[PDB]
């Protein structure tokens, strides 16, 4: 059914979209950012990954940067002297170094420019190949991912720092439902695709199908109001957290905690290719309590016989 909430679920999603205003001044900023690298490293390579090189960026979006150069290059002291530039040039941030991995903080531009940079972070590169490939194979994909992560932060689920999920995590719900769930599947799997090679980068295989042009279209033809109503439906009332992993590395989607050792694991989702990696860790058992009756209230608002029936409430700080 769902056709007016289909139209609703439109005009919400033009309205917390980046402008192409922003988009464009996000890039003249990226542009300058490289100008800098330039000028204390010639080889050296300024990347864009995540929301704005996805293109499921939401207004007032940050920036996910990752600077790429040879390996035998100690990755602290180009680190060091490109922070060095970004002051001088005018940004402030921070230089930190958590563990080996050496990261700049942008905050402000001498009101607030909010921008990370990462040496060599070449997995979240593939990350945000998969799920900009994702996005080229089907139009509802874009709109259903940011009134998801819309929805999660006016749901105060969206804060890992504060044991709810990351917005990668809830993109990543998404395509799991999508791919795993939704029957049609709404995509294939393209890391389990026949056609996929191998590719190793930092010890994983980040290799899966990019020969875009040849998938043949989804055969699931059900509305963006329905895929969302599907999606809080899964969550809610059939997804068993306590149990099952969140996966993209088996043909049928199941996996189970103690197959991966993962008895934190509140909640469960494998990254696609760091499969080391628990990108729902940051998860509390109060936050997995709070994100679960989110889900619920969602799909009880969506079943409502009222008249009005208020979508709106979907998008309602909780
Ligand atoms: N929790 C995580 N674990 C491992 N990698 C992560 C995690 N969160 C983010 N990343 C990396 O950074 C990329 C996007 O980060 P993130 O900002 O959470 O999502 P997003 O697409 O920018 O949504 P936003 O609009 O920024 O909230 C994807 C991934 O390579
Ligand atoms: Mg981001």
């Amino acid at each position: 059914s769902h056709k007016e909430f289909t139209k609703f679920c439109y005009e919400v999603y033009n309205e917390i979209k980046i402008s192409d205003k922003e988009f464009k001044e996000k890039r003249a900023a990226l542009d300058t950012l490289r100008l800098c690298l330039k000028r204390i490293s010639p080889d050296a390579e300024l990347v864009a990954f995540g929301s704005l090189e996805s293109g499921l960026a939401l207004k007032n979006s940050d920036m996910d940067l990752c600077v790429l150069m040879d390996s035998r290059v100690q990755s602290d002291t180009i680190a060091l002297q490109f922070y060095e530039e970004l002051i001088a040039e005018g940004f402030e941030g921070k230089f930190l170094q958590r563990a080996r991995i050496p990261i700049i903080k942008l905050t402000s531009d001498t009101a607030s420019f909010q921008c990370d940079i990462g040496f060599n972070n070449r997995l979240a590169i593939h990350n945000t190949l998969l799920l900009s490939s994702y996005t080229k194979l089907d139009a509802r994909l874009k709109p259903m991912v940011l009134l998801v992560k819309h929805w999660a932060k006016r749901k105060q689920i969206n804060s890992p720092y504060f044991g709810t999920l990351s917005s990668y995590g809830y993109v990543l719900m998404v395509l799991y439902y999508l791919i795993h769930v939704i029957k049609p599947p709404v995509f294939p799997n393209l890391l389990l695709s026949p056609l996929k090679q191998e590719k190793i980068v930092d010890g994983f295989d980040v290799g899966f199908d990019d020969k875009l042009e040849d998938i043949p279209p989804s055969q699931n033809y059900s509305s963006l109001g329905s895929l969302l109503h599907g999606f809080f439906r899964f969550y809610a009332y059939k997804f068993e957290p306590r149990e099952k992993v969140v996966t993209f590395r088996r043909p049928d989607g199941y996996l189970t905690k103690q197959e991966k050792g993962w008895t934190r694991y509140i909640l469960a989702i494998e990254d696609p290719f760091e499969i080391s990696h628990n990108v729902g860790r940051t998860v509390s058992s109060s936050g997995l309590y709070r994100i679960r009756g989110e889900f619920m209230a969602a799909s009880r608002l969506l079943n409502s016989r009222s008249y009005p029936i208020p979508y709106d409430s979907l998008f309602e700080e909780a």
